[PDB]
């Protein structure tokens, strides 16, 4: 499980990328956010994402994202 602030999350297409203390590179989609309402994050806000293996096109994906 990883936690960090988001840098940008395109809701139009349904994709985004979260950044941690260092800002590696995680693949997150609108269908990967688990919140109470509209599945999406906020630019400059904190959110916990669960990097998964066979989930992200590149590898580690936010299989489980949470609003913070």
């Amino acid at each position: 499980m990883k936690k960090g602030t988001v840098k940008w999350f395109n809701a139009e297409k349904g994709y985004g990328f979260i950044q941690q203390e260092e800002g590696p590179d995680v693949f997150v989609h609108f269908t990967a956010i688990e919140a109470d309402g509209f599945r999406t994050l906020n630019e400059g806000e904190h959110v916990e994402f669960e990097v998964e293996p066979g989930r992200g096109g590149k590898g580690p994906q936010a299989k489980k994202v949470r609003r913070i």
